[PDB]
């Protein structure tokens, strides 16, 4: 086959860049960004991928700025990046070699969906809890990811490991900074974007996780609606009307412009009739109007829907070890140091 | 079969409530807003659509109230309201009795589309030309309909008539009073809504009209996105990147903010290459960063495109007449009189 050889610079430590080789190169994506490809390394006959965006010298590449400073199990690793030509002339392209997970939680959920089925439990817990540390590790930082979706949330079928990926519209948010309300997919903005707030915080990515969440445990999505007054319509229908002083911690500018008088739809109410009310007490504490009144992530992962996951017995369905769910670090920890004797168990990490 | 009697107000004129029955009732839609269902009525046989909604007991219904002040070929007629008991126990309803037309434009397109086919140009004008009809009628009122889609737009097969339908979201707009910009659907919404401005005028529903035209003549929408940030992606891929005074137009608090560096794609080569070069001029001058550079209804009616729709020999390729295009009334032509001249052609005066 092909073999590419370039001069790529490690995406951790220093500035030391190698050749890398890789061969087997195919498209896995396209889309507004550019593209992605999938290629397996000469070296170790590793599977990554490469996500190949046009760059502009005026300024330094947010996304690459982000990446270079992250280092997660639950969030796709930038191994290496590199420069090149592709489709034009004078046009450099910014190459990302990532790791590569072959499935997406948005796949899995569509083959239950289909098959008239839902998604295990075990799964939902697993996939949840560790999209939650992703965003407690990238929170950390005053990183949000700003596009949490299924589609951005990759899986491993054998392992099942999850990996947060495209940092294409992350954001260091600073307080008194106004930032883009234009940013999120639908189904899974939170209502101060719908509203178009500008002075939002890290917990609009906490919204997108309970959408997530709820979708799993539902089969479909819990707010859909091709306009934002229909995703604020299936938000009132769940959440009941929002109060004034709740409005106002949205966005403030939009307190005088009135919704349908609608009483809040019991929670239990929303769900199937075999779900586990610990699952459903997530929803109602990630789903809330409130920015500030939101779980955040640690606290997420703490939360007793993922006790299971703590039990020295768990294994998966396929008999293997859950993955690594335990190796938490001080910095994943910042945000509420105390959380550390519910998060590792006594039987973890000796 | 089952004859429901009702006694309704007319929808135009004096307050003479009329014994109105009705049989075979059919769901013909469902939505955040409530029922849509088809019904026959009892003498006429004539088929009549019902959008029924909740009365909300604090407040005047805002459709009803916009409804009633209309009357116009290229909009669905309110002949008769109604109030009832309905499906939850102890609440009003308002039901309102519209024209029932049996097709829709998007319905229509996704025919073409999934046949690999081209809706032909003749009813791309037809359709076109009657919702700018519709538009420049309800502008005339100070009227936005704030949600202009393929699915409001109503088709009957057979005469080609269109009519503009749900005033779901539809607004007088003050100027100097806000209004929410989260209104209107995914892929026809302007670039000032996207950027969240409360500014804005009856030139969305233009923007929203040329996302339609463009449509039509593509077989896919040209601006997708499940995003703002794709939406803007791919609006700047074919206007180009937008300059600090058109981003000021369209909303001021966004001036500051950095886009990707794109060239104007020239608008002849986004569409097939026997594409009439007249609707390609169409599109280049409904879709328009700023706001007030955007042809009115009433301009783009007169437009080059529509010149086969003013030929006396014009026919449907039915062998049928085309319906009715040169009926304008005073109020229809307001914004601009002097554009009966290329509007009402020689052989309609006669
Ligand atoms: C079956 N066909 C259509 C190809 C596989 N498609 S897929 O949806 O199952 C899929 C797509 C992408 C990835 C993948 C793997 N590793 C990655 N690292 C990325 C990635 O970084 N994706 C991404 C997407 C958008 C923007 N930026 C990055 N994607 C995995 C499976
Ligand atoms: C799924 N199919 C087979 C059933 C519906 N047929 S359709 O989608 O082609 C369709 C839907 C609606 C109408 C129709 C007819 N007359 C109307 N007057 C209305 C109407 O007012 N619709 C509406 C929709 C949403 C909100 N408010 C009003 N709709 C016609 C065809």
């Amino acid at each position: 086959s092909k073999v590419t050889t370039v001069v790529a610079t490690p995406g951790q430590g220093p500035d030391r860049p190698q050749e890398v080789s890789y061969t087997d190169t195919k498209v896995i994506g396209n889309g507004s960004f550019g593209v992605v490809y999938q290629a397996k390394l000469c070296d170790s006959g590793e599977l990554v991928a490469i996500k190949k965006v046009l760059q502009d010298k005026r300024f330094k590449n947010r996304e690459l700025q982000i990446m270079r400073k992250l280092d997660h199990c639950n969030i796709v690793r930038l191994r290496y990046f590199f420069y090149s030509s592709g489709e034009k002339k004078d046009e450099v392209y910014l190459n990302l070699v990532l790791d590569y997970v072959p499935e997406t939680v948005y796949r899995v959920a569509r083959h239950y969906s289909r098959a008239k089925q839902t998604l295990p439990v075990i799964y939902v817990k697993l996939y949840m809890y560790q999209l939650f540390r992703s965003l407690a590790y990238i929170h950390s930082f005053g990183i949000c990811h700003r596009d949490i979706k299924p589609q951005n949330l990759l899986l491993d079928p054998d392992t099942a490991v999850l990996k947060l990926c495209d940092f294409g519209s992350a954001k260091q948010l600073v307080r008194g900074e106004p930032n883009v309300s234009y940013i999120c997919s639908r189904y899974y903005r939170a209502p101060e974007l719908i509203f178009g707030a500008t002075d939002y915080t890290s917990s609009i990515d906490v919204w997108s996780a309970g959408c997530v969440l709820a979708e799993l445990l539902l089969g479909q999505p819990i707010f859909p609606g091709d306009s934002g007054v229909d995703q604020l319509v299936e938000i009132i229908k769940v959440l009941g009307t929002p109060t004034r002083e709740q409005i106002r911690e949205m966005n403030p500018n939009y307190t005088e412009f009135k919704f349908p008088q609608i009483k809040a739809h019991p929670w239990t109410k929303v769900f199937r009739p075999r779900t586990p009310p610990e699952a459903i007490a997530l929803c109602s504490r990630l789903l809330e109007y409130t920015p500030t009144a939101r779980l955040t992530p640690l606290e997420a992962c703490a939360h007793s829907f993922f006790d299971e996951l703590r039990d020295p017995n768990v294994k998966l369905p396929n008999g293997r070890d859950t993955p690594a769910l335990f190796n938490f670090t001080t910095q994943e920890l910042s945000s509420n140091p105390p959380l550390a004797t519910i998060l590792i168990p006594p039987h973890a990490r000796i």
